[PDB]
């Protein structure tokens, strides 16, 4: 473990609807809610012994918030994350989930070059449940350093070191454990992490036996022991993630 390599730095987002109904529309609420959630996510990982023995310390810092507090102005037919209208139905209250993090990745691709990762935080009720959204860890690329995709569409290249999270789910605000085990979730993703299988009782464990992973499919609710926790599948995926990426993109803890 290189102690000047174990940091992956953020670049994280508030979209206009994180900041109006996350951050009550002040800079101060919205930067708070943010900092404090990356430190309990950063405990799980800088926890987290990705070999069983002395390979921790590995985790993630905020480097930049960038706090949009106002929708973002499009011409006619163009399309931008943080417009106000969602895309592509702007009768529903949120974008489809695999668009927008697209969109969030080309509007976001000179910064998202520089950095670790880049994480957008967003306040939209996804269709179906769903909470976010993230590249790499898919059975497909992407995750911790950006790594460059040619988007025929975009017509420029967009980094694949991205993801996101809503705290918007079912109309309500979701809890502030709900939101941790989000973003970890995502985060655990671009670590290269893929979803824990039913098939491996030590990776999907019982109930009673300290309930489901962070990396399950289906998401928690936070009130069991493991639900926190990345299951020795996600551990052996990350391991080998981390040895191959570190060197190139993490930095020095602050
Ligand atoms: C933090 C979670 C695990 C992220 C996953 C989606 C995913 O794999 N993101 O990487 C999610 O939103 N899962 C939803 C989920 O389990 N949502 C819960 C909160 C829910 O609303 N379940 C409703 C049961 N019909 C799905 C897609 C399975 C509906
Ligand atoms: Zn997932």
């Amino acid at each position: 473990p290189d102690p000047m390599k174990n940091t992956c730095k953020l670049l994280v987002v508030a979209d206009h609807r994180f900041y109006r109904y996350m951050g009550r529309g002040e800079e101060s609420t919205t930067t708070n809610y943010l900092i404090e959630l990356i430190d309990r996510v950063d405990d799980i990982y800088r926890n987290t012994a990705w070999d069983n023995a002395g390979f921790k310390g590995y985790g993630i810092q905020i480097e930049q918030i960038r706090i949009l507090k106002s929708p973002q102005e499009v011409k006619p037919g163009e399309k931008h994350y943080n417009m106000a209208k969602s895309y592509p139905n702007e009768e529903k209250d949120a974008w489809d989930v695999k668009m927008l993090l697209e969109q969030f990745s080309f509007d976001i691709a000179e910064e998202a070059s520089k950095v670790c990762l880049a994480h957008l935080f967003t306040y939209q009720d996804f269709d179906m449940g769903t909470l976010g959204l993230a590249y790499g860890g898919s059975p497909s690329h992407g995750g911790v350093c950006p790594k460059a995709y040619y988007s025929p569409v975009g017509k420029k290249n967009i980094y694949l070191n991205s993801g996101l999270t809503s705290t918007k789910n079912y109309g309500k605000t979701i809890l502030t454990k709900e939101a941790d085990l989000v973003t970890t979730h995502e985060l655990g993703h671009n670590f290269g992490a893929e979803h824990d299988p039913d098939g491996l009782a030590e990776c999907a464990p019982n109930e009673d036996q300290g309930g489901k992973y962070v990396m399950y499919p289906i998401a928690v609710s936070g009130d069991h022991e493991n639900n926190k926790m990345f299951s020795q599948c996600s551990k052996q995926s990350i391991y080998k993630t981390i040895e191959s990426k570190a060197q190139e993109c993490f930095q020095e803890r602050s």
